[PDB]
């Protein structure tokens, strides 16, 4: 599993659950293609996004649509989604992990990359 | 000052300075217009960014180049930029600043709402 | 002011206003004794804390009542307290400002050192 | 396993490796006792810190050793470690996943508690 995201609520204490993630890639003509989506499972964890074969160097963007889930549960955010973008596999293939922590009003996202 | 940006660095434990910024809003074309940029001062923070008569309501994104940044510390860096992307609507007289706080592998950014 | 403390709140997008904070200092014994305290302002600040000549070397504790802030807005916290504890070392002139972000399950801090 | 704790490092995208921490539990006297410590692993995680039955309502300070983790890597830190307290198993018992994102100059901490 090459890459793999996890989201968590910052208010509830718990992980984000049902949150849609849309992945793109950055083509030559410097026009984003998609490239992967999902939802966290109940975990708040997408795998089986990519394979290792499929995920090549490139400039990808994560773009997870945080503002669903806020909604979804009556809140009013103030952001419209959460975006990551990273070059990925530029010195040879990676495992990718990207975390997104959320709260209405902020969110922060890492990355631990491992070889 | 409707819009301003405050950006601080982690690792270094100071104002994120001279970081270069723009800031889009969304057209109904469903593209990123320019609006506004600048970059950071030595208290890490971008003022004068718009007037109260032009930031009117929409989705407008704040890209921020963190990549240049961490490159002219010397250090290697996991984001291509930090992107925010959120909705001003008008409720009462706001004040919006956006925050960031920047590491090579993590950002975290928040909205402070004010009258 | 050599030490000043900013407080956030991630719910609401506001300054977290109201907190109460004690700052304490290590004593050789090993024990905290109290230093200075105070509560946020309306911008989420607590200035004058201490003065320069009072301010030295050592390891200072700040104990940030978050679990009182989160029970007066009607929110089930999960920490008793935020507690920032941190050396504060002679280096040039520094100015300390210690930055926090509040969730109710969740918190980050940063310190902004400045000449 | 009802008490696990994760350990990043924001700066290498990485887990944080070798951390030590410290579990206590105010007890009848209001003075900390030792609970439980370790090291985190490989993976950045702790397990094996208690069990159900050990694990009863209270109050639990995590301390997370983050100043020799830094300095084991060469850079001098701002705190001295990482502290998070709060109640545990109040309604009941509950699983805890205490997590941490480490910075030089910053942390951030979250909570996720399942049932
Ligand atoms: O801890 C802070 C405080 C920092 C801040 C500092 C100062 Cl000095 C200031 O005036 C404002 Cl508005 C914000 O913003 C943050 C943004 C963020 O995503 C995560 C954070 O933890 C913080
Ligand atoms: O963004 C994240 C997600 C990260 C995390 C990563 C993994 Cl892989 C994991 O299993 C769990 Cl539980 C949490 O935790 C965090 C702790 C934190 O203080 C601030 C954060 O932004 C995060």
């Amino acid at each position: 599993c090459p890459l793999m995201v996890k989201v968590l609520d910052a208010v509830r204490g718990s992980p984000a659950i049902n949150v849609a993630m849309h992945v793109f890639r950055k083509a030559a003509d410097d026009t984003w293609e998609p490239f992967a989506s999902g939802k966290t499972s109940e975990s708040g964890e997408l795998h089986g996004l990519t394979t290792e074969e499929e995920f090549v160097e490139g400039i990808y963007k994560v773009e997870i649509d945080t503002k669903s889930y806020w909604k979804a549960l009556g809140i009013s955010p103030f952001h419209e989604h959460a975006e990551v973008v990273f070059t990925a596999n530029d010195s040879g293939p990676r495992r990718y992990t990207i975390a997104a922590l959320l709260s209405p009003y902020s969110y922060s996202t890492t990355a631990v990359v491992t070889n």
